[PDB]
């Protein structure tokens, strides 16, 4: 277990989201009235007008996607100084955000109890056929197009299967108010919760989740997983990002 050196900044880090790109750069949303996206290669990315930024994601091209409480999703192409606003419509306190391998953008529109999707280049959104959501917070999408959502106020993690289009509840053990979510290349789902200061995982097809051996955690809000399967957690209560390196047999990938 390692604390990332987010040093050389004036402001309180106040992490609300974490993401890792191809090259191991780590991106964090810094949640204040003045919002920022910070990158540890420490730089503050040139986003303008972020107000309490929440979820973020980064795709294979290095484009960074961020939701905030001005009810929008903004993107910044790699290197660019001009953000664009994606044409989502009618968001209400969007929290988690995910981007799939085809560039579609998924937003947990928490205030509207829904997950909305915008295909790449599109300008009309679709509401995904989830049922019975109640203040959903985190969203993730795996390589097969399965969508996972932390349905926070129903104390469950749901998965919209791409093959059946049916919603199923994943067997996480005694989960309460799940918040952050991420999915890795093997379909392992990682979740944080408001209730317990634990980060838990569930292997694909497994019947029991396990607790990851992090130690110092206070209020883990966000989780990300890199291609080595190292896990990163926004440990909000201690103003830091912690990572837990995977076993060596996971550090081969192409």
């Amino acid at each position: 277990q390692t604390v990332l050196p987010f040093t050389g900044i004036d402001f309180r880090l106040s992490p609300s989201g974490v993401a890792v790109d191809s090259a191991g750069n780590v991106y964090v949303t810094s949640e204040g009235m003045y919002g920022r996206v910070v990158k540890l290669a420490t730089t503050v990315l040139p986003f303008n007008g972020l107000y309490q930024p929440q979820g973020l994601a980064v795709d294979g091209a290095g484009t960074v996607y961020v939701t905030d409480f001005n009810n929008r999703v903004v993107t910044l192409a790699a290197g660019s100084n001009n953000q664009t606003v994606l044409p989502f419509d009618g968001l209400n306190y969007p929290e988690g955000l995910a981007v799939d391998t085809q560039g579609a953008v998924y937003v947990a529109d928490r205030g509207n109890n829904r997950v909305v999707k915008l295909a790449a280049g599109s300008k009309t959104q679709t509401v995904l056929p989830f049922t019975g959501l109640n203040d959903p917070d985190g969203v993730a999408v795996d390589n097969s197009g399965n969508v996972y959502v932390t349905d926070t106020d129903n104390n469950r993690v749901v998965k919209l299967e791409a093959e059946s289009n049916n919603q199923v509840v994943l067997p996480f053990t005694d989960i309460t108010a799940p918040w952050g979510i991420a999915v890795d290349e093997a379909g392992t789902v990682y979740v944080t919760e408001h209730n317990t200061n634990q980060v838990v995982k569930l292997l694909a097809g497994s019947t029991t989740s396990t607790v990851l051996p992090f130690t110092g955690l206070n209020t883990p809000l966000a989780v990300a997983v890199d291609s080595d399967r190292t896990v990163y957690v926004a440990d909000r209560g201690n103003d830091r990002v912690v990572k837990l390196t995977s076993l060596e047999h996971h550090h081969h990938h192409h």
